[PDB]
Order: C-alpha cells, then structure tokens, then sequence
C-alpha cells in the first residue's frame, strides 16, 4: 500500500501544477492542470452520452479523462497497477473533451483577457457531440451560468 | 444543447470555489473544491479496484465522485438529464474517497501549518479497502513523492 500511498501524494502535485498556456497571456492565477481534469472528465461523460454511448461507458470516458494529464506531475507513475485499464475505446472522447474544455476555459477567461479566446477559436474536434457543444459555446460566449 | 452549454460553464465555477475549511487556519490559496473532486474521485478509483471491483465499476466510482460536489457550485442542476445515472451501488467507495482526500490534503497541509494535521485525524471510514490506506498515510506522514 506505500506506492498506492506515494502515487495518491503524487495526484495531488497536480493542484499545484498550472496550466500554463495562460501565463504568458497575464493571467496570474490560473487553472491547475487537475481543475482541467476535473472539468474535462464531466464534459468526457457528456460526450459519450450525447453519442449514445450507455452510462457504464460514459464513465469510462469519465475517468480515462482524469488519468489522461496525470504524467505531468513529472506507465512508470502507474506501475502500482499490474495491468492495465483498457481506455482505448473512450479515447476519442477524452481527446474531444480536453480540447472543449480549453475552449470553455478560454471563452470564461476573454472577460479578463480578451486574447484568450484564441485558444477557444480553430479548435478541431472529432465527434458530432463535441462539434454541436463547441457550436452552442461559441454562439453564446456567455460564461454566467447563474 | 443550451442547457449542457450553461452546465459546463456552472462546472467551471468549481474551480473557483475554496476548499472554505482551510481559510479559517490561515492558508491563503487554498485547493478549490473541483481539485478535490479530482483527486478523490481517482482515490474512488483506487478503493473500488482494491474492493474487489471491476475497472467498469472502478470507473463508474470515479464519476460519482466528480459528480459528488456539483451541487456546491450553487437535481435541478442536472434537470438536462432526463435521467438519473445509478450511482447507489459506489456511494461507499465515493464516500471514503472524499474522506480519505482530505485526510491526503491534511498531511501535506500540515508542512505550512502543524494545524491542518488535525483534518486527518479521527477520520472515520467504512471499508476495509480505506482503512488500509489511512493506516499507510498516516504511517509514513509523508507527502514527498518525488
């Protein structure tokens, strides 16, 4: 249980790890990569949903999403594990739902910063789902969800 | 899709909200809630997988746990489904997964503040699989991973 100990410490690195495209852009207090991961998760399971996939899958998609950044807090890091988990079918809805995630981000952060829709904008998404989201997100720009 | 639209914009506002427990001990920038959905919901993970359970199942602990803290942003907010995923059967896993986190947070914590060490003590949970882990995390006191 100590590697399992040590690989829990070593998630947590990821709060403390900005995402860091926004830096340069003055924005000081940026997303860490595990508030991307958070977010691209959740927006991985709409994916798979909205392209009929059963909620079983869905959460896969879900979590392949969260163990998709985690080598940035340096295989190897998951060795703890014998085998394995097979995510190569969720794949295209992880790739999708980092991508949306950014542009969400970016959309949120031009309030600030208005260069930062760049990042939102030339975005090239896969699926039928993630296009139709990315659509609604551009159409509105609006972040104020309350 | 409007409605999803507003709801991945509502999901971001997590990233924005304190972890309030930590405010009150003196930590200025604290983890926000969406980072401790990130990391419990890999702990969720862990448990079910050490519980006996398949990486389907595994996954589908991970979701809950994102899912988890959602509310906190404000059903309702998840009036976009008209249905309503089953998660009863991991709200253990998800459960011990939250305390577990901060438990994790506590210890690394209690490097700035001896204080934030109390948030990991007296912790009480229910599997086995938890148990395990708590004992090894507060063995060690050690959140240097690298």
């Amino acid at each position: 249980m100590d590697d399992v100990v040590k690989f829990i410490h070593e998630v947590g690195s990821l709060k403390l790890t900005p995402r860091s495209g926004w830096l340069k852009l003055g924005i000081r207090l940026p997303e860490s990569v595990a508030e991307h991961s958070f977010r691209a998760a959740i927006i991985a399971f709409i994916l798979a949903l909205k392209s009929g996939e059963s909620v079983e899958k869905a959460c896969k998609a879900a979590t392949a999403a969260l163990f998709h950044d985690l080598h940035e807090a340096r295989e190897e890091q998951l060795s703890w594990m014998e085998s394995k988990p097979d995510f190569s079918d969720v794949e295209v809805y992880v790739s999708d739902a980092d991508k949306l995630e950014l542009a969400f981000q970016g959309v949120e952060y031009s309030q600030q910063v208005s260069y930062a829709i760049r990042f939102a904008e030339n975005v090239e998404l896969k699926t039928d789902a993630a296009k139709e989201i990315y659509r609604v997100l551009m159409e509105r720009k609006n972040p104020v969800w309350w």
